[PDB]
């Protein structure tokens, strides 16, 4: 502990030697406090002016206004611990069968920062001194020591660009080489895209079994145990030479021991430490969350099938039974799930899964909004299952071909598009962000009447050649959106046997009007009728603010506006 954290703490203490104050009123129970020192969402106007009816919907307007991290998870039982290690060992082998671990490069890192001591990260990557500091820490990590890998809590834990690269170097391959691809993981959806998730849930529904279960975990990142962090580290058993040592060092020194700087208003910076819970880059968090969630859900499926009786201790024959289950049905059982970090849908063999709660509760993966020992409520219809903040409609085109389309409450979609992240945005930057939302809506949400109309209005109000700005983001392009639609929904869609291109937006269907209203459409209101009727006047208001640019009228892509 202090041997691994001291240097990091020793170092911060000196840079603030004229402030070190061991505040005795520190609020930390579960975090080890080490000392203190002295320290100190905007509305997108283009989207809002073209969505006026929503100016009076509180669910939209409130979205733009405005003691769980300090908890302690218990050590699981011996039987639980054995089930986790055996499952983790087998899972890493399976993920590894068709992938080779490998180091990610300065080059790869240098490129990303350029596609989004030093002001920005863009500058540091172009300074040799930064890489020299990286070299110093890198050689420190080969030595089994750490000086500069310190979390900054804000719950999103920032590190300085150097520590990020060393994380990326060692573990980037998990994301960069698609370890949690459905093809490689069977349960995963990494890189799948929102136009694929519905087809994937429908494929799970086709399996023989019971209800579909979609239990959310109450603060997944705070329930990651030291035993979880150790089972994740076993990916290093698949590595070699330098890589193996670098990966080991990130797991030992930054994940399984942590130093964090936090702002407290009583304003001081508190330097706290702990060994458990999740703390990594958002992208390594995603991959290790998916891995550990895959492991927890295979084990819950084991308990429902009665592969083991007691979590208190596992017999020698029970280890044989668990190992044999994995070898004979593990792959089939993985296929019965869709897992995206802390998010899952499971279609188990039968409904015994609903009351199989002992291992799940003992791993610390306690379900949200349900009593600890109350059986899970399953879904009977795949089109009602929540996954990745969506539900999925089955939608038949005039020509009989089947679209499985993503959906959510339309107030959420309009409230998000009306928000920009940051300040110093030009009108052109603001317009280009509005266009990114409009093109997403045309590609993913075309079946919502209000969104197809608002999307066409925004793309009409923003100069035709201005480039949109901000899994798979096909709407980030200047190509014609009907051509992108055809590629995404027809040409590249493995669930579509007939590849006949669509020739206009009118061949592309909407939900039923009642279904559209159920999911938050304002179709049928007076406010929405006036907006639709007078849309060219809203389009002209925004054109006049942006100025004398080249614009396209997209509204005649819709029949009601086609004269
Ligand atoms: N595994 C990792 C980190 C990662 N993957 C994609 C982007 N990033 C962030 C980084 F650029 F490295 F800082
Ligand atoms: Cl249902
Ligand atoms: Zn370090
Ligand atoms: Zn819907």
């Amino acid at each position: 502990n202090l041997d691994i954290i001291g240097k990091r703490i020793e170092k911060i203490k000196q840079e603030h030697e004229t402030s070190w104050h061991y505040d005795q009123d520190h609020p930390y129970k579960t975090w080890a406090y080490h000392g203190s020192y002295e320290t100190k969402s905007m509305v997108n106007g283009v989207v809002r002016l073209l969505t006026k009816p929503w100016d009076i919907i509180p669910m939209v307007t409130q979205m733009a206004m405005t003691e769980k991290v300090d908890t302690r998870t218990q050590e699981p039982k011996e039987g639980t611990k054995k089930l986790m290690k055996i499952t983790a060992e087998w899972l890493w082998k399976e993920l590894g069968k068709k992938k080779t671990p490998r180091m990610c490069t300065r080059e790869e890192f240098t490129r990303k920062v350029r596609s989004n001591k030093w002001k920005s990260a863009r500058e540091a990557v172009e300074d040799s001194g930064f890489w020299e500091l990286v070299d110093k820490e890198r050689n420190l990590h080969l030595e089994g020591k750490c000086e500069t890998c310190v979390y900054n809590m804000m719950a999103i834990w920032y590190m300085w660009l150097g520590a990020r690269f060393l994380e990326f170097e060692a573990l980037g391959f998990l994301n960069e080489d698609h370890w949690f691809s459905r093809e490689n993981s069977l349960s995963g959806v990494e890189g799948e895209g929102l136009h694929k998730l519905g087809y994937i849930l429908r494929d799970v529904s086709k399996k023989e079994g019971g209800a579909m279960y979609a239990d959310d975990t109450a603060g997944w990142d705070t329930r990651i145990t030291l035993e979880d962090l150790k089972n994740e580290e076993m990916v290093t058993n698949h590595m070699e030479g330098e890589h193996k040592k670098l990966a080991e060092a990130i797991f030992k020194l930054t994940y399984q021991n942590k130093v964090v700087r936090v702002q407290r208003p009583t304003t001081v910076m508190d330097i706290i430490s702990r060994r458990d819970q999740r703390g990594s880059g958002q992208v390594v968090t995603y991959g290790l969350n998916t891995f550990t969630n895959m492991e927890a859900q295979l084990i819950r499926q084991m308990e429902g099938e009665g592969v083991f009786k007691s979590i208190q201790h596992l017999t020698v024959t029970e280890e044989i039974a668990v190992k044999n289950w994995l070898v004979r049905v593990g792959r089939e059982r993985l296929s019965r799930m869709a897992i995206s970090g802390d998010d899952c849908v499971v279609k188990p063999l039968d409904d015994r899964f609903a009351s199989a709660l002992t291992a799940l509760n003992d791993m610390g993966k306690v379900r949200k909004d349900i009593q600890q020992w109350e059986p899970s409520r399953g879904w009977n219809d795949w089109t009602q299952v929540p996954f990745c903040s969506h539900h999925f409609h089955e939608l038949i085109m005039k020509d009989g071909r089947v679209l499985v389309v993503p959906c959510r409450n339309q107030d959420e979609l309009i409230g998000r598009a009306r928000i920009s992240q940051g300040a110093g945005w030009s009108l052109r930057e603001t317009a280009c962000l509005g266009k990114s939302y409009a093109q997403m809506w045309s590609l993913m949400y075309f079946h919502r009447r209000d969104l197809r109309l608002a999307a066409n209005a925004i793309c009409s109000a923003v100069p035709s050649h201005w480039v949109p700005t901000s899994a798979t983001h096909e709407w980030m392009t200047t190509e014609d959106m009907l051509t992108v639609w055809n590629r995404v929904w027809i040409q590249e869609n493995p669930w579509m046997e007939d590849k006949t291109p669509v020739e206009s937006w009118e061949e592309i269907p909407y939900l039923g009007k009642r279904e559209d209203q159920w999911c938050g459409s304002l179709i049928g209101l007076t406010s929405r009728a006036t907006w639709a009727k007078n849309i060219q006047t809203a389009i002209n208001q925004v054109r006049s603010l942006i100025g004398n640019e080249e614009y396209t009228d997209y509204m005649p892509s819709m029949k009601r506006f086609r004269r």
